[PDB]
DNA sequence: TTGTCTCCCAAAGGGAGACAA
DNA sequence: TTGTCTCCCAAAGGGAGACAA
């Protein structure tokens, strides 16, 4: 069940492609992630790759999640999320659990008692256990978390604006995680050169290479199912078409995102204007007509 | 004076070479730092480089120090350090200042008063100010730090085994720093490939490239003055010679550290046995006969 | 010399409804 | 519905010598 926790801490719509399936590796997207004179490398804009391995992991102190993926080029369970408020982080009080959250995720309280209460034990990404006291009190009544909250906010160093996740599997085990609100080993040019050179060798030799996916630090996925890439490139978009991605927008143009470095590429090849003002260049597979 | 603080947080004997001087870039050492199938790159084992720029910096949250250096290949003020003990970090009590520390570093207390005391204001690497109360009390008497200590240990998240630094310049300004007791963006092969490829292009084209120095994460310096490299290579070592580095040892052999990848290199080319048991391969410039 | 303990008084917070958004 | 406030009783800690390493 921890694997389902990892995707929760990552994001609701991450959906990593399944190991052993063909995927489209898009180097320009890999470059955008590790960006959150130089040797130029002649390299294809999409590299169809076999997904050889996925390793999910998390940094214990930072609690951030990342995955190691191994590529070789070729020839639903109940949960809830809440963004933390001031009273949740502040020393006084506890944690206000949303009403919909307690009925669908947390185990159902025995309302015969007064106040209804249970000792909740939850596991985080690294196997630790956290004992929260889940109570039903106040006027008007509300679901709170008291005993373990003060300890939990202090060791995981949460502040307001972050968010906590709770995830119950069909198993008895309850799982908890946190998602924090949004250059120390190599310089940017060296990181740049590294990505493209590993990819260039891997593409020419048809040999294994590896990369790290940071779903939180990733503006858009750069390892997507190869069939999803092919369907969007086959489908013809035209200016003025109506698409969704739920936000709605209109396609204002279709050209290359970078004709100098990455010519002929479908990466962010669509120019769109957003209907509601609340990035104007997106890729074909992200939008749906 | 903050530049002298950076070298304190780095280490006592770091002594970065001065900008504008010729240096010897040793790729194998750069590789050892970022290590704390693959394309092989034909590259020299020492690259004489002009040191174009040094940028000293520090991560605010982690408090770790690193420097960005720009290379182009070609054709004392009073301070004290104390490792933190349990009573220094524990909630009760304060901070015990060593006796030698208060007389040579901290401003001299006015012992006419009772208890002698002063409000100390210190700056860390990032311009912040910390107010400590420096008192002389106890029986037998001792120099302590009280008021600001509890706050300082909690925000900088110090534990036992770390160390605090205090540094007074000739200016009135007092400076404080901490040194903490001893793969999230790129995989190791990609980092490897990046270092060597940036160096290979920079060496062939005689163009600028950059690197990051992590003095705490660095087992031995890999950017050294070019004259220091040349003197040690000119000097002939022989087996059984007596050297110092203060520890004392004997030279047991002289061969290549890696004949396959880095042949003919002077990097860690000396085999030594240590006189006191309390790495047995070192480079010529680190040892002194 | 200095780390660690004990213990005292004040502070800081765990947890409880009271109130509007 | 739920964030925030107030305020009460217990806890946790700031700071002070007392003692050996
Ligand atoms: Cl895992
Ligand atoms: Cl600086």
């Amino acid at each position: 069940i921890d694997a389902e926790l990892w995707y929760a801490c990552a994001g609701p719509q991450k959906a990593l492609p399944p190991v052993g399936s063909v995927v489209a590796y898009l180097p320009q997207g890999h470059i955008e992630q590790v960006a959150s004179q130089i040797p130029r490398y002649n390299l294809p804009a999409v590299i169809p790759c076999m997904l050889n391995d996925i390793q999910l992991s998390a940094d214990p102190d930072s609690d951030e999640v990342y995955a190691t993926l191994t590529l070789c080029p070729m020839s639903k369970s109940r949960s809830f999320t809440k963004t933390l408020t001031v009273s949740d982080t502040s020393t006084h009080g506890g944690f206000s659990v949303p009403r919909r959250a307690a009925d669908d995720c947390l185990p159902k309280l025995d309302m015969s008692l007064n106040p209804p209460n249970q000792e909740l034990v939850a596991k985080d990404l690294h196997g630790n256990e956290w004992r929260f006291r889940h109570i039903f009190r106040g006027q008007p009544k509300r679901h709170l978390l008291t005993t373990g909250w003060s300890v939990f906010v202090s060791q995981k160093r949460l502040v307001a604006g972050d968010a906590v996740l709770f995830l119950r599997g069909e198993n008895g085990q309850l799982r908890v995680g946190v998602r924090r609100a949004p250059p120390k080993v190599l310089t940017s040019p060296t990181m740049h050169i590294g990505v493209l050179a590993a990819a260039a060798h891997a593409a020419t030799e048809k040999s294994r290479f590896s990369l790290i996916y940071n779903p939180r630090s990733c503006p858009s996925e750069f390892v997507i199912p190869y069939s999803k890439y092919l369907k969007a490139v086959k489908s013809n978009f035209n200016v003025g078409q109506r698409f969704k991605m739920r936000h709605t927008g209109t396609i204002t143009g279709i050209c290359d995102f970078d004709p100098a470095r990455w010519p002929g590429s479908e990466w962010r090849s669509l120019q769109v204007n957003w209907d509601e003002s609340s990035q104007e260049r997106v890729s074909p597979w992200e939008v749906e007509p």
